[PDB]
């Protein structure tokens, strides 16, 4: 097995996000090795709650309201909506639809938002 450590692999777009979420204190610890990280990022981030919390580690007061426990469908859609609110107003970046986290349809999407968020979080110097 002929490692070259000249060219090694690099964390993908998921990976970094999963990572940040654990940093910021808005996602938890894995019991085990992520096998799908977009996957699980998707899982549980369809609640909104956690984005919430992120946006809330980044930008403070932003999040008029959150709903912790989210009962009914446009529940756990307003929770993502009020991430986009930030997103989308104050720092104005890549967008997407709450249909795409809590239904799973394009998290390419999703996934591009976050690495925005953390791009332009860098770009502020944090």
């Amino acid at each position: 097995m002929g490692h070259h450590h000249h060219h090694h692999s690099h964390m993908n777009s998921a990976e970094q996000t999963v990572t940040w979420l654990i940093t910021l204190g808005v996602l938890e610890s894995p019991k085990k090795t992520i096998s799908d990280p977009e996957g699980f990022l998707q899982a549980s981030l369809k609640d909104g709650v956690v984005l919430c919390r992120l946006l809330e580690r980044l930008l403070p007061g932003t999040i008029e309201k959150v709903y912790p426990e989210p009962r009914s469908e446009s529940e756990c859609l307003s929770n993502i909506r009020e991430f986009l609110r930030g997103c989308g107003a104050s720092l104005r970046l890549e967008t997407f639809d709450a249909n795409d986290l809590y239904q799973g349809q394009n998290f390419n999407k999703v996934l591009s938002s976050l690495v925005t968020l953390n791009k332009v979080t860098a770009d502020i110097g944090l």
